[PDB]
DNA sequence: GAAGGATTCT
DNA sequence: TCACGGAATCCTTC
């Protein structure tokens, strides 16, 4: 089984600088304006040469601003992003059928079948990368292993506009040497547990018992690290089609008066609903980040679909149902839809 | 299960 | 109105 993984390298930025290559070079970065008093916002993800300065996806658009105050600062437009992104899903879908697109910026690509020989798919790695450069002038790095995980480790490895290729030699040793907060799915949270169990290492995993790993980790992890460690893991691309469609939004103000917030809930539905299209969810669910961050929701599922009518009204219910078992006022709101029907 | 929370990642 | 956006998914609850 051989695994072909393309990531778009700083997506967002680069499609910003390839309808606009003036900007080509300087650093331009690309953020989330939530008019909540001029610069409130985040940083969405930064072109290298913004980055380089520590200016990365997720900080503040004011603690940006304390670094690279000259740099180019573009508001956030998912659906030009999208129409340009889905120009590419589709060039790379050619190439392997079995792909599996894992994000806006990311796809997997099964290419067992169509090339044996890690050579051969490292050549590949070269044509797929050169054509979307070719069609989109949007340069991808390429991470090739046996497994999903691996393939984006190499990806990982040699961004940006880079091509990887991983054998099991270096895989084995990975195994055996690469950090344990670098594997895919490991965050801090779960890294500082890892650390203090004493685990470092991949390979470290079978140095422990498993059911205290459970402990801390919760088996669902537990056993995914025993897995790669084993060498013994193996999942084929899926081609999960999404599974949830949401909408939060950031409100002018926190609140704990309805019809302040219910202009934004709406807002957020209306949006939600056009995300959904053809697809009737069975679930709603009113998430609210709290003027502290505790992330609070209410929701329900029915036994039939949510009509956008209905989908209304049951949030105002569920908006209530949180403004009053905390107590605390409203940052962010929104909508989560679940539990399609096929 | 269904429900609500926590975690990971750009 | 005075730093923390948006989107999923998992992974663990009662
Ligand atoms: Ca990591
Ligand atoms: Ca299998
Ligand atoms: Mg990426
Ligand atoms: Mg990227
Ligand atoms: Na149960
Ligand atoms: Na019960």
């Amino acid at each position: 089984m051989i695994v072909l993984f393309v990531d778009f390298d700083y997506f967002y930025a680069q499609v910003e600088e390839v309808l606009n290559p003036s900007l080509k070079g300087k650093p331009v970065v690309v953020c989330v304006f939530s008019g909540r008093f001029e610069d409130s916002g985040a940083v969405a993800t930064a072109n290298y040469e913004a980055r380089k300065f520590g200016v990365k996806a997720g900080i503040p658009i004011v603690e940006a601003k304390k670094i690279l105050p000259n740099a180019v600062y573009l508001p956030m437009r998912k659906e030009v992003y999208q129409q340009v992104s889905s120009r590419i899903m589709n060039l790379l879908r050619e190439y392997s059928e079995k792909i599996e697109i894992a994000s806006i910026d990311e796809a997997y690509l099964d290419i067992s079948d169509k090339v044996r020989d890690y050579r051969e798919a490292y050549n590949l790695g070269l044509e797929i990368k050169n054509k979307i450069l070719e069609k989109e002038k949007i340069t991808v790095t390429v991470g090739i292993s046996k497994n999903k995980v691996f393939a984006k480790i190499a990806a990982d490895m040699a961004k940006p506009n880079g091509i990887k290729v991983i054998d099991d030699e270096e895989v084995k040793r990975l195994i055996r040497e690469l950090d344990i907060a670098d594997v895919p799915g490991i965050g801090n949270i779960t890294a500082e547990k890892l650390k203090k169990l004493g685990i470092n290492k991949l390979v470290d995993t079978l140095s422990i018992e498993f059911d205290k790993l459970k402990g801390m980790i919760g088996e669902a992890k537990a056993k995914y690290l025993i897995s790669l460690a084993r060498d013994e893991y193996n999942e084929p691309i899926r081609t999960r089609v999404r599974k949830s469609i949401g909408r939060i939004v950031t409100m002018k103000r926190n609140s704990r008066n309805l019809e302040e917030i219910k202009p934004y809930l709406f807002r957020a539905i209306e949006e939600s609903y056009y995300k959904l299209d053809k697809r009737i969810p069975k679930a709603i669910h009113v998430v609210a980040v709290t003027e502290d961050l505790d992330i609070v929701s209410r929701g329900r599922t029915f036994p039939h679909g949510i009509s956008k009518e209905t989908a209304y009204s049951e949030s105002v219910k569920l908006l209530q149902k949180i403004l009053e078992e905390d107590e605390r006022k409203i940052r962010r709101i929104g909508v989560r839809f679940s539990k399609f029907i096929e």
